[PDB]
């Protein structure tokens, strides 16, 4: 752990913690192929249970990056194809507004305006079904950008269907299994409960609630040293033994759509570095519940490029978490908590981490 390492994370994380009263913190912070972990607080208040490297915390939106790689390892096995028209895959979207709607424009939010949440009602496949029917696009497929659990959710759903397998098996047997991400759950078993933080809401002990398509969106659970390895796995792919996982964390990459200085991945969200700090700090923000950009076709993608800060944040109610990575740096960092606390403070704090290692 060289002391630079360790000051730098240090004098950037208390002061985060402590203006943000954040009950407990996790930060991996992998530099040149090696994880340094560093643990503050409680991951259970009331029970006295401290954070620690087992602690497994809500992803929320990070989550995506996971149905991202998926997806990719599906279109590198021939099983998809982003071209493909979405009725492919749900031949019951009849309604006139899904032609022209392909898998790229459900995995990069570019369909047209689906909704940040798919509503409360929706309990089963057939509701679902309703749902998306029923949508009534604000505009036409690939111009504007609005960031949905709706869309990257339906995405993964129909991705997985050509390999005969759930979306959790395909998750475990596909990517969770072959990267070693041992304690990386969509659902967290009783057996693992004990190292499960609670989350912080005003207060009180929250875990994310289930819901439609929430595996696909927001829903996996995971430890810093979990994230870690993913986030070395998604640094440098060429490492990696399964040929179509390689390929697909590749694919997840690539830069679909452009939006300001920001580019649109599958789950992963890119910027050319060097980054301007306020170019990344203030672009990530919450604070704002319906942000609709419009966006430039990269045609055709470009490949995944090593110059770039790809990053991606994500909430729960409880839970607030942070990964970015610099693959020409070789460094890239995690952050989780359990409270959701301001996006732009994680980015600040990541990029000060970051930049002072290079
Ligand atoms: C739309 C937008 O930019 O707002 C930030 C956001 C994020 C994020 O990237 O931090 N997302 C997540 O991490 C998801 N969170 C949830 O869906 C929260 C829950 C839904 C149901 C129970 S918790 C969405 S909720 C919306
Ligand atoms: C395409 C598609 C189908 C289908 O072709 O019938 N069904 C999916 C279904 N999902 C669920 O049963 C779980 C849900 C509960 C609430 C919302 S979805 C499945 O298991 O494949 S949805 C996509």
């Amino acid at each position: 752990a060289p002391q630079q390492i360790n000051d730098i994370v240090h004098r950037t994380i208390t002061p985060l913690i402590e203006q943000q009263k954040i009950p407990g913190m996790a930060v991996a912070v992998i530099y040149q192929g090696k994880p340094y972990y560093f643990t503050w607080g409680y991951a259970d208040i009331a029970k006295k249970q401290p954070v620690t490297q087992q602690t497994l915390f809500e992803l929320g939106g990070v989550s995506k990056t996971f149905t991202g790689v998926l997806g990719g390892d599906a279109i590198a096995r021939g099983e998809i194809k982003l071209s493909d028209p979405t009725t492919k895959y749900w031949p019951e979207l009849t309604a006139k507004q899904w032609n022209g709607i392909t898998l790229l424009h459900l995995a990069t939010y570019t369909a047209g305006g689906l909704p940040l949440q798919v509503p409360d009602e929706v309990k089963s496949s057939s509701d679902l079904l309703r749902f998306y029917q029923n949508w009534q696009p604000a505009w036409a497929p690939g111009t504007q950008r609005l960031y949905a659990n709706s869309s990257i959710g339906l995405f993964g759903a129909l991705a997985v269907k050509p390999s005969g397998l759930s979306f959790e098996q395909a998750m475990q047997t596909r990517v969770f299994q072959p990267l070693k991400l041992n304690h990386t759950w969509i659902n967290v078993p009783p057996a693992e409960e004990k190292n499960y933080a609670w989350g912080y809401r005003e207060g009180k002990a929250v875990h994310v609630s289930p819901g439609a398509l929430d595996a696909e969106a927001y829903g996996v659970k995971s430890t810093i040293e979990d994230m870690a390895r993913w986030v070395q796995s998604n640094l440098k792919p060429l490492d990696i033994n399964e040929k179509t996982l390689q390929q697909g964390i590749q694919l997840a990459q690539s830069r679909y759509w452009q939006t300001g200085d920001m580019y649109q991945g599958l789950g992963w969200e890119m910027l050319d570095w060097p980054v301007n700090p306020d170019s990344i700090i203030n672009g990530s923000d919450n604070k704002i519940a319906l942000a609709a950009r419009p966006v430039k076709a990269i045609t055709p993608p470009t490949p995944a490029v090593r110059a770039s800060w790809v990053h991606k944040t994500g909430a729960t109610g409880g839970f607030g978490s942070y990964v970015a990575f610099i693959p020409e740096k070789e460094l890239g960092i995690v952050m989780l908590a359990n409270k959701n606390y301001p996006n732009p403070a994680r980015v600040d704090a990541a990029w000060q981490i970051l930049n002072a290692l290079q």
